[PDB]
């Protein structure tokens, strides 16, 4: 039998011809990165629109790849394609977890975090603010951006 | 005597400033706020976006620390206090910067940057396979987000 | 964290008491001592010149590993060559090109890399310093950088 | 009534046809740089001829010009050096005449020493600072290695 997630992406509900309008009351997330929707009660789907379309989490292969490491579950996420608007977009899907965010700058909090990933082959970095990189006269200035991440080694 | 605290404590700076006589100064701006060239060697970062909307949900000025890490100099940018149209606002200063982009696509580029930065105490990334922890009923889930970075290393 | 010149080191490999003959065909530099390569990822600058500034591999290997901004770049350490303990200087071997600091813009971005390690880079171009009956002299040599800026 | 570094360098002895083993006896010291002779009681000569008779960016203080202004400077004297030309073998040669200094190296590892070398030279603009090693720059795959070498002063703080 197929995962459950996989039984999501086969049902009809995934697989209709989608209208962004018609699930706005599924938001529950979106930025410059794209928008989070609780399409199912199980799952969530990660549609590349930009309030739309180098980005966060460019590819949903190599996204979900991870997230599947990360979780030490092989049926977490799934890359797949959705019809928004008329139009065919690889999406990202991947179980719904209701709960609340970690404080990982607890140090503790942080330990716990980072030797759980490490046993799944998963390296956590911390993230302190984004940045742009410019070059003068061959010197690497570092401004606020969005680029790359930047976070106290 | 740091250029950057004696042009905030300038009178062109703490002058009640209105934002109709600094719009030709708009270098660019985006949803996070608006960063404006009001001195030859400064600019300003103003929390109104491209719609002149607008503190939660990294983006807090107090940045500062972190650039001024990462360039490793006291005296790049600061956090500071500006009245726009009769309101103090919280504002980012920083050093103007005229550069080019320094593109991080490029292996070689990625890497001197990367040792520079390294030798700041700065970790670098990019800002590909990046995650939220979340909580739910004690377990720690990984999902699609920008709170940590995730690598194989 | 077993540091790989310091397993190097510590190797029979290195430890083997070594003719010179045995080991000329790793020969890669030369000059007034030569450069070996003895494994894949090392070199050792041995004092043998083509027999025999600050030169001594105690305090270069000290001042490469913060020019470096790494503890394991490089060590002193003894080798015995020809029934002759000998003090070598160890490091990692690094497979590239020069880097011509004569461009401005080269010169400029490892100034700044150097410094943010705590290192002070300058072109040779330097003097020495003399006492003549208590007074001091300054002469063309080349213990000390003399700038302008 | 010109100086007296001057007047060395308009006599016969330093405009004659030099030749390198006439002059072999008044030798002082010589390394990669060239060889520096005592050709008059008050005046040394840097002749850009290597210790292994056989000689730009590769060396140090390569333009004697420069190195003359800097030494100049250095011991405010306008008169301590000169850059000059010598017929060495029939063939045109720049070099660096300086003030002959009988003393002894001054141990600026001694930190009194230092700073009191350091003291004398800002006061007449000049910034010292001390050579730990020297050093050649390697660049792989975008990333600068600093080996063991001769093209670049390497120091602390
Ligand atoms: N699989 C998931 N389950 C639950 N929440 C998720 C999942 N993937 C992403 N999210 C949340 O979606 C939100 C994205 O909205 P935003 O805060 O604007 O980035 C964040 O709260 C994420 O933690
Ligand atoms: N300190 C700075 N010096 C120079 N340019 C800057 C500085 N901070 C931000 N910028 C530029 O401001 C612009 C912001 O517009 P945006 O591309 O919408 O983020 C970009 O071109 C940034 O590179
Ligand atoms: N750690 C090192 N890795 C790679 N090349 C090196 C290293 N140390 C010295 N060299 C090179 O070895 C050669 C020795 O210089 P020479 O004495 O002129 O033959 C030069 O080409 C140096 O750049
Ligand atoms: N003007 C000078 N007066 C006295 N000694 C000098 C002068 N210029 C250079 N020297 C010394 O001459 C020596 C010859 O160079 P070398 O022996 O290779 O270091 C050096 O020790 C210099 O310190
Ligand atoms: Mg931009
Ligand atoms: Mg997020
Ligand atoms: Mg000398
Ligand atoms: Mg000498
Ligand atoms: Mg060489």
């Amino acid at each position: 039998q197929p995962a459950a997630i996989e039984a999501f992406i086969n049902s009809p509900e995934f697989q209709k011809n989608i209208r962004m309008r018609d699930i706005e009351k599924n938001k529950i997330g979106s930025g410059s990165y794209g928008t989070v929707y609780r399409l199912h009660d199980d799952f969530v789907v990660k549609i590349p629109v930009n309030e739309g379309i180098e980005h966060r989490n460019s590819h949903p292969d190599r996204v979900s790849k991870y997230l599947n490491m990360a979780n030490d579950d092989k049926n977490f996420s799934r890359s797949a394609i959705m019809n928004i608007n008329g139009k065919d977009v690889t999406v990202l899907v991947s179980k719904y977890i209701q709960g609340q965010e970690f404080d990982v700058e607890d140090e503790d909090n942080y330990r716990m975090a980072e030797a759980l990933l490490k046993s799944r082959g998963v390296y956590m970095h911390d993230i302190n603010i984004l940045g742009n990189i410019l070059v003068k006269e061959g010197v690497l200035f570092f401004v606020d951006g969005d680029q790359i991440v930047l976070s106290q080694e």
